[PDB]
DNA sequence: CATGAATGAGTATTCATTCAT
DNA sequence: GATGAATGAATACTCATTCAT
């Protein structure tokens, strides 16, 4: 909305990152937007709305500049390539973002993160939208549940993530692209 | 000896964590769930916290023996991973409000709980390792492959699948994806 | 500037200790007493023990620096010890819920008040020892003297009759004895 | 009464001198009985019976081993030295004991100790009767104020030895005796 | 638009005491 | 008389949210 609520979402990502989610209040991601707590609830109305908003934003611009990418190959298979690599991307883009979205949000209470699971269904579409376009031109398996494809599909790409902020991101994370994308593909079978 | 107010105890705080959530399972509210005085809980447990680890430690600290004594009962490599998807999903689909505990509302510790959480992780993530290993050592699976990689595949599928079925109330018949899942992780998208 | 508050909590916490005890005085009663919220006392001060420390300090910290100001005014040295009698007794007879507090509650503290009244207790002493080396080395105290036995003395003699008097509930006129407690610890019981 | 009575008020000097006070629970005074929690209330009527009773016991036997030792004398002032002497030689031959009573009752709640100095009485009477029979036979000035000469000697005599205690008694407590006894009947002067 | 001082609900844990056996 | 398992009352501190300037 306004030009503060750039500055509290931002820091609220660098308040979570450094000193993490339960040492996150109010206060200590006012002062670090520049900005006195009260003034918090012009622009956000909830601690929730902050959080929400925060990954609302966030995935937003994750999902749509992925998007983006597989509009231009008209393949599907190149399309999940695309995906993967982009997914990858943007994650080890910002080490900061991604300590706070794998790790830190995971350690919240129950229904911030049932309202963080609404958020992520834009996502699934574009996983599950990609899956049923690659049943109609047979690329895929044709008595595929998209369902489950999708959970197979994010499930990995989330966990792979997730073991490569906990291993303080030591190696290429963009290196497993080819290697998980051949995975998702193939399977296990030689 | 421990006597039933241990087993009330940790019966007891299972479900409430189930009903109301991990923010909102007071000890007054497990004792009175119990049957028993607040200050009688600290007579079998030192802590809140030692409640919780007791109740992770035996409704889970024989989670993957389980798995591994019925994949014991099968040759074939393929068959076991099968056998390991049946006993991951069956002994979840078998207990509603664990799955809940476990799946939802108990992985928002950060203390010495989520400790003993990763040990029961770990244990689990090596028998992945040995039937990946396995799998692999015998041409079930190609060799170039790479066994943590493919851990996170299996693992992060199972997990959010799981998941998944918590999150809409335990509503469709988890037993039932086992076939499904199990030709995705082996046979992939394509 | 501390602001209003600051000795609004200082002052309403004498007032309750005085009248319920070391062991009654909670938080939310010294917060009423106060006319402020429970959390507003914690805006002022860390701890509950940061207010019982700052009581003191405020409250008894000039206690010394007040008594030397008076045996300054004064050449004979022994006239230096009845302003000290005269003093010790006048400032407490002069606040009867500071003497409740300092004499009888604020004495079964274990912790770190008890540190920050050993540094005042320990000033006095301080004072004491002063005065009974000028006394012994310009011959009014016999010179074979032992000046921790004689500090030990005199203080145990004021604190027993100060401690009587706050017992007998303050009611009968305490720096009226400052001329028969001065009388002997000047020429003993002959 | 009965056999246990002692082992019970035994137990809480062992316990309190060895714990201090906020760790003497009812408990382990028990278990140093060799009793069951419960069964100390078959001797007692409650814990502030216990320590009650503890005090009235040991300070019974001191009084009236100092009374005895002073029926064998004829002067006054040859009374007063060994009240001093049999003081301070009670204290130092139990150590344990002296660290209850000096140190870690002091730390107990205010409404106790108030039960405390009316056991203290026995012992303050003895002193009002040694100092009004100086008084008559002209062993020491006569507008001598008893009551106020008794809180001069008893509040010396208790915080020389409260001294010797905060210093672990690295000093001969006995030493001490003609020192203080000078102090107390010729005073300061030369 | 912005401030930041005030608010006050919420909770794990200890321990003296009881009573069934 | 002895037991000891069970009881339950009692209390400091945090932090999201407000509202008076």
């Amino acid at each position: 909305k306004g030009p503060k609520y750039d500055q509290i979402i931002d820091a609220a990502v660098q308040v979570i990152a450094e000193h993490g989610y339960h040492q996150a209040q109010v206060s200590k991601i006012a002062k670090a937007a520049g900005v006195a707590d009260g003034t918090i609830y012009l622009y956000f109305n909830n601690k929730e709305d902050v959080l929400i908003s925060l990954f609302q934003e966030k995935m937003g611009r994750f999902v749509d500049k992925i998007r983006s990418q597989m509009n231009e190959a008209t393949d599907v298979e190149e399309k999940l390539k695309i995906l993967v690599n982009m997914h990858f991307k943007q994650l080890a883009a910002d080490h900061k973002l991604a300590i706070v979205t794998q790790l830190e949000l995971r350690q919240s209470n129950t229904e911030l993160r049932l309202k963080i699971n609404e958020v992520l269904k834009g996502y699934l579409n574009l996983l599950d939208e990609l899956l049923m376009e690659g049943k109609e031109k047979g690329y895929f398996f044709q008595e595929l549940d998209t369902r489950l494809a999708r959970q197979m599909i994010f499930g990995t790409l989330d966990e792979v993530v997730t073991n490569w902020v906990m291993k303080d991101c030591k190696y290429d994370l963009t290196a497993l692209v080819k290697p998980v994308h051949q995975l998702l593909l193939g399977g296990l079978r030689h």
